[PDB]
């Protein structure tokens, strides 16, 4: 579940261009640092996708020897103890359950914002947030269709998910991203 930094961008610029400059419904006395902390929910929430991947890997490293006897492979291991571990940590696995969370989030940043003011019942709030998440999450996996299109010719040259992987995915991304006026 990917959140490069210009969908998170996207999604921080138009909460407040639509929520706050055109409906009104928010009232930002500093739409700047408002920005930069939706900006750092998401790499908060990103950091504990991080953290519960390194835990299921500690768990599978841990139990090398056990999972040869038990005939499981690693990928099945650690499907279902990523699925263990995202309960105990509260961590909606599938991204569109976790962007419900992430948006749950913003709501709180956006109650507790002494430097904001709503005007609207919270919950509707809420859903013309998700709105705007889901309009550009429909934008973002347009996108990255075309990276897997794209990076599909160079998937038996790089070891898939490794870290020369990463940089080659995130280097097409943004080539996706110039080619759309994307930025």
């Amino acid at each position: 579940m990917r959140l490069p930094e210009r969908l998170v961008e996207a999604i921080a610029e138009s909460i407040i261009q639509k929520l706050g400059k055109e409906e009104g419904i928010l009232e930002l006395e500093d739409p700047a640092t408002f920005k930069k902390k939706i900006i750092s929910l998401f790499k908060e929430a990103d950091r504990e996708e991080k953290e519960l991947e390194e835990k299921a890997k500690a768990v599978l490293r841990e139990n090398l020897e056990v999972l040869e006897r038990e005939n499981i492979d690693y990928r099945t291991a650690f499907l279902a103890v990523k699925r263990k571990l995202a309960e105990e940590m509260n961590i909606n696995v599938d991204r569109r359950e976790r962007l419900n969370q992430i948006i749950n989030r913003i709501m709180d940043l956006i109650m507790k914002d002494e430097s904001v003011e709503i005007y609207e019942d919270p919950p509707v709030i809420r859903k013309k947030i998700r709105e705007i998440v889901l309009g550009a999450l429909k934008i973002e996996e347009e996108i990255e269709k075309t990276v897997r299109q794209r990076i599909k010719k160079y998937s038996r040259d790089l070891l898939e998910g490794s870290p020369e992987w990463q940089i080659l995915w995130k280097r097409i991304y943004e080539d996706e991203l110039k080619k759309r006026g994307l930025a």
